[PDB]
C-alpha cells in the first residue's frame, strides 16, 4: 500500500460515485475512472511502463502517423467483424491480452471477472491468461459462462523446465486453445512508478540477489531459446504463438521453426524502452512475408496502445490476424467487474463496426492496405528543442471580447 | 402548421400519457396526437430523444428545431392519430431542449448576449467562434462544435493547410483584383461557399437557416449556400428567404432508404430553383460525436448493460447506407440539375466520379464528423488535381474543398491546387447565432476582404490566375507524429529567463 | 492611446526601475522590457505581424533547420567580422533595416537616436531609412555622429511619382548610399493586434474607401512594376537594391534588369502571411545564382526573425552579403534610446565575434556553405493534431522527492 | 599552502586597500599579498570577480574555490609581494562566494539538505539532478546546469538519443552478460566515464574532485575519471585519492598559451600516472552560459556604455585560440600517453585526428555549453563510423561521445553505433554535489545496471554484440522545427474531456 487512511477513505467515496456504466462512452473512461478509484499500489502497477515510459505511448501514437483513403458509394447497410484466429471462429477481431494480477483491481473476481465479460454477452471475445494470474487457471476457465468462447494461455517457462512440462499439460487438458509463449521478458522492466510508491513506505546470503540479477527470476527463465521452442513443438498439440517479436528477423525465424504465429509486441512497453511500436513493425513485416508467401504460414497478432476501434482497422488492413488490448480491460475490470469488461467490449466492437462502414468495406477479409495512407507512417520526430526566451516574450494573437459588464 | 385531419376521434391525456414506452410510443405536438414508435429508430436527431419524453406533450422540445414539412412529408399519415382533448399534467409536457443548461448559465449567458461587441468590431472568423462558445446553449454548442471520435480529422483538416506556403510574386500591377469565378455553370462574387449544416435553428431560434439565405444574398457580395436535407427550415422558406434573384442556392441531398421520397423530394428543389444537388455520400453511418454524447448523459458502481443495442442505432432510413455509384447513375437520369457528389476522400473516387459522368465532387469529411483519420481534404486535392491532368479529365470535373477553412489564404492554397470553389460550414453557424443574418454578411465581407488582400500579395489578379507555381508544396507531406517527451528530463531542466526590472 | 490612467502610471514607474544597460545581455532582454513599457499603441505597433503571425515566428524558427559543422583546431585567435555592403566597407555584416514612426517608442529622438547609436560607439552600423520614418531624413541624416556611418534609403514609390523623382533625388543629394526599394506592400498587411486595439476605443464620398481598398494607399503605389524599376535605374546613380523578394524567381529576375541587389524579406512576416522565411528562401537561391555566375552581380540580403549572432552566421555562410534586423533596435531605441542602440550592436557584435571563432574561421570571407549541416532545411513540419483523452489522463514519471519536513 | 618567500617587507592595510582598480590590482589571500593587475584578463573565472573585489582580503571567496597549487603554478613569483601585517577593515574582507544568495536561501536549503532522500531510494540521474536543484546555491546550480546562449544543442544532445529506435532479438540466452570492455589500451568494467569538470568544489567544498575519485574506485565496479586541467583539486591530490590501482584515471588538457606550462604539467601528471591525455579543442573562446550572467548582474533608464569589452573577454592565455593540428602532432612527440581529441564536431576532424596518428577522438560539443547549433555528438557519430569504415579506419581511433546522456539505453546506442565508451559530466556533479562519493558511487551503479539490464532485453551477451543491427536509425534525421502554432484556432478550440464521477 502506502495508502494513507484518508486515501481509503476519498476511495470507497468515489467509487459510489461511479457514473451508469450505461454512461461510459470511450475506452479512456474507465482508464479516468480507474486512475481516480484503484489504490496507489494498483494504479502503478497497471499504469506504469519501462523507465521513461517512452514506448509505452509510442505504440500508440505510432498509430495516428496512419491515416485512411476510405472508399464512398459501397453499400454498407450489412457489415461483418468476426473473423478466424489461431483455427477457431471469433466474432470479432480483437482479444483480451494476458495481464498479471487482475486481483489488484477486482479483489473479489480478478481474472474470473474478465472469463465472465468475455463470454457473457451476445459477443464472445478470446481471453489470454497470464500465468501469473492472480487466480489459478482451472477456476478462470471454470468461470467462462460459454462453451463457445476461447482461452488461451500466456505460459511464461519456468527454469526448472518440469514445471512447465506440467503446466503446459494442465492447460491443454483444461481445454485452452493455444500457448502464447512470452519472449520479451527474460529480465524484468524497470517500472519506476512502482518502485517511488515502495520506497516512500520505508539481504543475507549473496550469490544473484544484487544489482541487474535482481531482475531475473528463476520463474521466467532468461535462457530461453529458439531450440526450446522447438522442443515445444514436440510435446504439445496446441498451436504454438511467440508472444513479444520486435523486428521482422525474428518474425521470419518463426515461420522457420513452424510455429503457429507471433504477437508483435513490446509488452505494453513495459520491457525495453525504444522498442519500436508494434503497429510500424507490422508494417515492415507483413510486405516481407508476402515476399516469400510465409503470407498464410503464419498468424500475425499486434498489442500495445490499441484504444480504439480505427486503431483495430489500422492492423486488420495492414494483415494482422487479430489485435490484443490489456490495460483497458484491466481498468474495466477493475471499476466495473465483469460488466464493465463486458461493456468494454460493446465499445470497442461498436466502434470497429461504425467506422468499417465508413472505411466501405463489409468484412474483415475485405480490411487491405488501399484502405491505408501509409505515406507518413516514418514521420517519428523529435524537435529541436523550443527557442525559450523568444517564445516566453511572444504574445499570441488574442480574440475580440465583450463588452465591459 | 402540417395537414392533419381535424375530423378523427378525439383522443385523451390519459390514454397518451399511457403509451410511453420504446415499443409503444405515443407523444403529442401542438394538440395533436402521434405514434411515433416505428418512427424513432430512424429518428434523424436519436431515438433516445423521443424515448425518453414518450407519453408527453412535447411540443416545446420538437416546435423550436425543426422544419415546418417533417410531419407532413415523414410520418405516415396513418400513425397521425387525432386531435388531443384538453391539455396534460403540467409535469407531462416537456420543458425547451437545453440538456444541462443550469437556470444559471441561461442567466449568464443572456447577459453576455447583451454584451456582444459591435459587429463592426469583428476582426476575423474566429472571433464569431469565441463569441459563440460563450453565449450558445451547452447542448448547441456542442452540436456545432463537435467532431468525430478524437476529433483529430477535424483539427487536422486546418492543420494541413499550414504545411503549405506561399512563393510570392512581386513587382506585379496588383492595383485591381478580381475574386469572383464560375462554379457548377453559374457565376458566383467569390471563390467560396456556405455549406450544408443541418439544424440552424440552434443558434438562431427565429430565423435559422432562413437568415444564412438573407446574410448570402442581401450584400453587394453574393455568396453560394448549400440546403441540408436536414435544415431546420423547408426548402420553400429557405428559398423564398433569398433577398437576390442573382444569388445561388444549392441543394445537399440525402438518398432516402425510400427512394420515392427522395424522387419527389429532387422534383420538388428543382422546381423551387436550386441550381445543383450535392449529394452526401460521407455519412451512411453517423459519426460519433462525443462531446453531444457526454452532454445528453450528464442527465438522463460495478454494472448494468442488458439491451444496449450496437452500430445499427447510428443508421437511419433518412440516409440509406446502400448508396451506390449505380445510385448516381440512375440520378443523372432523373435530373437536368448539376450532380455532385459530397464526402470524396480519395483519388480513386475523384476518377469514378468523372467515369460517371456528374459534374463534380466536394473532396470533404463532413468537417470532421464522421471518419477520423480521414486525411485533410486540402491534401487530397493536392494528390487528385494533378492525377485527373495526367488524362485530361480537368475541366471535367468541378472540385470543391471543404473542411477547417478559417483564413482567406486558406482559400487561396485551395484555389492555386485548383479547386473550383471553397466551403465552410462552423464559422458561418457562429456567425449565424451570434449576429444573425448580418453576422453572416459580415463573416462574407471579412473572408472576401482577407481573400483579396492576400491576392494582391502574391502577386495576381484574378482567380483564373491562382495556380500551383505560387505556392511551395515542398513540405506538404510533412504530417508527423513527436517522439514520447521525456516527462523526467523535461520537468528537471529550468530554461534562460528574460533580465527583470529593477525591485521598486 | 487606450491608455488608461493607471496604465501611464505603471509605466512611467516601470521605465524608473530599467536595469542598467550593462545588465542586458542578450537582444530578447530589449524585447522583454519593452513589451512592459511602451505604450499599448506602440507595442501593438512594433510587435505585430501579418493575421495569424505565422510568417513573422516562421522567419525565425526556420533558423533553427540549419545547424553547424565546426571546424576544430584552427587559429583563432584573431578574427575579423568587417566586410564590404553595396561598395562600402563595413565593420559588420548586419544592419538596422528600415522601421516606420520610431517616435512611438522615442518621442523626443526617434530616428535620430538610431543614426546616433549606429555611429557613436567604435562599431558603426549602417542604418536604412523608412520613407515613412517619423523624423525627416534631413535630421535623421544629421544626427549621423560619424562621416564614415553609413546611411541608406528605404523608398516607397508614390502613386504620385512625381513626388518620388523628387524624394529620390532629396536623399541621394543628402548622401545616402543606396535606394532600398520596398515591393512586398503593394496592400497593407492586416495587423490584427493593433485593430483589436483600435475598436475597443471606439466615411462620407465613396469610391476606394471600402473594404479590400481600405488597405491601399497612394503614398505606395500598387501597380509598381519591373519596367519602374528599370526606369529608376536611369534617373539615379545610387546603387538599386530590391527589398521584398520573396522568390528565386525574382531574384533572377533582379539580376536580369541589372539592379544592385535584393533583399529576401518578407516585411518581417507584416504583409503577406505564409510568405517563407527568407533563410530558407536564400539557402534556395544563392546554389541557383551560381548555376549561372549570377554569383557576384547580385548582392543578396536577407532580414527576418534574426536576433542571435549564430542566426547573422548562418545567413553568410549560405552567402547573404548582410543581415538585416528591425524589431530588436526598435526596442533597444525606445527603451534606453542611442545607447540602447549601440548596446545592441555590441551585443550581435560580440556573439558574431565569439560564435565565428568556435565555428573555425577567422573572416566573413570564410563562413561557407560547408560549415552547415544543411540536411535538415525542409524539416519545417506540422503535426499530427494532440490525442487529448490519451494524454490528458496519462500520468508521467515524477521525481524523487525530498523528506517530510 | 602556496610556497610564498616568507622574508620579504611585510606591507599594510592601508597600502593594500589603494589598490582596488581594474589597472591597479592588489588583493590578499591568507595573509599575503599578490599583485593580481597583470593576471585577471587571463583569470579562468572571469576578470570581473577578481575586479570588483580588488584591494580588499578576498580568501572567504578564493580559499573554497581553488586547487591548492594555483597560485604556486600561474602567479609569477615577482606579483607574489609579501607578507600582510595584520588584518583588513571588516568591511574590506570579503564573504562567502554565493551571488543572489539570501539569508532565507541558505537557511531553507540547509534544511532540504537534512532532508535528502535515503541513497538507496534514488532511481536514476534525474532523481539526482532534482535534488541538485533545489540544494545547491543559484551560483552554483547555474554554473554545473547552464549551457551556451538559448541552450539549444545541450538540450539537443539528450533529444538526439531519442531520434533511434532498437531492433531486439528475443529468444537468445542472455542469463549472463558482460560490459565490460577496454578503452585506449585499458580493461574498464563498463563502457562509460565520468567527463572532466572544473568547479566540484562548488557542489563538494570539502572534497570536490577528490570524492569523485573516490566515487569511481571504492566499490565493485570502477569507472575512468577523467580530470580537468581546471579542477578545484590539484592532480596530485585527486589521483592520490583514487582507492584502487586498478581505476582508470585520465587528464584533460588545456594548453596554455604558455607552453613552458603545459610541457610542464604532462610531464607532472604523466609522472602521476594517468593513463591518457584528453586535449580539448571546443573552448578557443569560452561559451557564454546566461544563466551565470544574469546571477552576477542581479547584484553588482536610458542609457550608460563607454569601455565595455569586447569579444575578447571570452579568451585566456589558459587556453590558447591558437592551437592547430600542428600542436597535437608535437605533443605526439613529447609524450607516451595516449591522445584523444575532445570537442571534435564534424567527420572532417575525425578523419584529420586519424591522419595525425592520434589515439582518438571525443566527438562532443563540451554539453552544450560552447557553440550553440553545434549537432548532437550521437548524430555524428551515426555518421562518422561508417566513413571511417569505408577507409578501414576504423580500429585506428577510438572514438568516445559525449553529452545529453542520462539512460542506459542511451549508451547502448552510442555502443551499438560504434562508441568506444560514453562520458557524463552533469550527472555526477550532481550526484556528488548531492550525496558525495557514496552519490557517485550510487550513480555508477545505477547506470551500470541500467546498461545490463536492457542488453538482456535487447539480446546480446557482451559489449563486441552491441552493433548497428541492433538500432532502427531510420528516423535519426528527423530532427525537426514545426510551423508556429495558430494561436486563434487552437485558443477557442475546446478538446474531448473525460467522463465524470457523479455529484456527491
Ligand atoms: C415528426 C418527425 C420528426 C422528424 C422528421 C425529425 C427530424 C429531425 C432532424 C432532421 C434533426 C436534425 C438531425 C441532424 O442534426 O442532422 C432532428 C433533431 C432533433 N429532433 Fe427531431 N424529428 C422529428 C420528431 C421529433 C420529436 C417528436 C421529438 C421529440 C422530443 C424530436 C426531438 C429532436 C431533438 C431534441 C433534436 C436535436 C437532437 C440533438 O442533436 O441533440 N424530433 N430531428
Ligand atoms: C591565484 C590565481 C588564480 C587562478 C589560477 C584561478 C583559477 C580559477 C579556475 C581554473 C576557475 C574555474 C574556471 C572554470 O569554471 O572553468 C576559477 C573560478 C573562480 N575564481 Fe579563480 N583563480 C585565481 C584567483 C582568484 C582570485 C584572487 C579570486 C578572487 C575573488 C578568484 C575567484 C574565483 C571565482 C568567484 C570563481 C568562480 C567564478 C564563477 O564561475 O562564477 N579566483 N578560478
Ligand atoms: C498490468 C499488466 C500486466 C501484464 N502482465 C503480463 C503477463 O503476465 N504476461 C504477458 O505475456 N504479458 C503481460 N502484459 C502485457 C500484455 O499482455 C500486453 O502485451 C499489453 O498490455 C498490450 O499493451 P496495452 O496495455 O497498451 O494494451 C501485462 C500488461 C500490463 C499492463
Ligand atoms: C453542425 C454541423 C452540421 C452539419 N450538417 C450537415 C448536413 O446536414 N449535411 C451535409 O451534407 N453536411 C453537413 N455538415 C458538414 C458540412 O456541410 C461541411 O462538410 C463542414 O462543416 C465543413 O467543415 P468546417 O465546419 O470545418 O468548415 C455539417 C457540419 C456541421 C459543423
Ligand atoms: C514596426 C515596424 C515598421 C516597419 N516599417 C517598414 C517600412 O517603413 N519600410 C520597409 O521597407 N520595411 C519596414 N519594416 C520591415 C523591416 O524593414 C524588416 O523587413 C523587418 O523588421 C525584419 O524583421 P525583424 O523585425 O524580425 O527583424 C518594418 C518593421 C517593423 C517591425
Ligand atoms: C559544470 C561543467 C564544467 C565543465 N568543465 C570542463 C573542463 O574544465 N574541461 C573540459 O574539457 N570539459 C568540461 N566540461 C564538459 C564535460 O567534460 C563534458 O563535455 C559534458 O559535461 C558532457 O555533457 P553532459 O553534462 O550533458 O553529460 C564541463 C561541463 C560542465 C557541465
Amino acid at each position: 500500500p502506502g495508502e494513507t487512511k484518508e486515501d481509503i477513505a476519498r476511495k470507497e467515496q468515489l467509487k459510489s460515485l461511479l457514473p451508469p456504466l450505461d454512461n461510459i462512452i470511450n475506452l479512456y473512461d474507465f482508464e479516468y475512472l480507474a486512475s481516480q478509484t484503484l489504490t496507489k499500489q494498483a494504479w502503478a502497477y497497471y499504469s506504469s511502463g519501462a523507465n521513461d515510459e517512452v514506448t509505452h505511448r509510442e505504440n500508440h501514437n505510432a498509430y495516428h502517423r496512419i491515416f485512411f483513403k476510405p472508399k464512398i458509394l459501397v453499400d454498407v447497410r450489412k457489415v461483418d467483424i468476426s473473423t478466424d484466429m489461431l483455427g477457431s471462429h471469433v466474432d470479432v477481431p480483437f482479444y483480451v491480452s494476458a495481464t498479471a494480477l487482475c486481483k489488484l483491481g477486482n479483489p473479489l473476481e480478478g481474472e474470473k471477472d474478465v472469463a465472465r465479460g468475455c463470454g457473457q454477452g451476445v459477443t464472445k471475445v478470446p481471453q489470454m491468461i497470464s500465468t501469473l494470474a492472480s487466480c489459478s487457471p482451472e477456476e478462470i476457465i471454470e468461470a467462462a459462462p460459454s462453451d463457445k468462447q476461447i482461452q488461451w494461455y500466456q505460459l511464461y517457462v519456468n527454469s526448472d523446465r518440469k514445471i512447465t512440462d506440467d503446466l503446459v499439460k494442465n492447460v491443454e487438458k483444461l481445454g485452452v486453445k493455444a500457448l502464447f509463449v512470452t519472449v520479451d521478458a527474460p529480465s524484468l522492466g524497470q517500472r519506476e512508478k512502482d518502485m517511488k510508491l515502495k520506497f516512500s513506505n520505508t539481504k543475507t546470503n549473496v550469490e544473484e540477489s544484487q544489482g541487474a540479477s535482481r531482475a531475473l527470476s528463476k520463474f521466467i527463465d532468461p535462457s530461453l531459446t529458439w531450440k526450446d521452442i522447438e522442443e515445444l513443438k514436440k510435446k504439445t498439440k496446441l498451436p504454438i504463438v511467440i508472444k513479444g517479436v520486435q523486428r521482422t528477423e525474428d518474425v521470419i525465424k518463426a515461420a522457420e521453426i513452424g510455429v503457429s504465429g507471433v504477437v508483435l509486441s513490446n509488452h505494453g512497453g513495459r520491457q525495453l524502452d525504444f522498442s519500436r511500436a508494434p503497429i510500424e513493425v507490422l508494417a515492415e513485416t507483413m510486405p516481407i512475408l508476402e515476399q516469400r508467401n510465409l503470407k498464410d504460414k503464419l498468424e500475425v497478432f499486434v498489442d500495445g496502445g490499441v484504444r480504439r476501434g480505427t486503431d483495430v482497422l489500422k492492423a486488420l488492413c495492414l494483415g494482422a490476424k487479430g489485435v490484443g488490448l490489456g490495460r483497458p480491460f484491466l481498468y474495466a475490470n477493475s471499476c466495473y467487474g465483469r460488466n464493465g469488461v463486458e461493456k468494454a467490449i460493446e465499445i470497442l466492437r461498436d466502434e470497429i463496426e461504425m467506422s468499417m462502414r465508413l472505411l466501405g468495406v463489409t468484412s474483415i477479409a475485405e480490411l487491405k492496405p488501399d484502405l491505408l495512407d501509409l505515406s507518413t507512417l516514418k514521420a517519428r520526430t523529435v524537435g529541436v528543442p523550443n527557442d525559450v526566451l523568444y517564445n516566453e516574450v511572444y504574445e499570441g494573437p488574442t480574440l475580440t471580447e465583450f463588452e465591459d459588464a
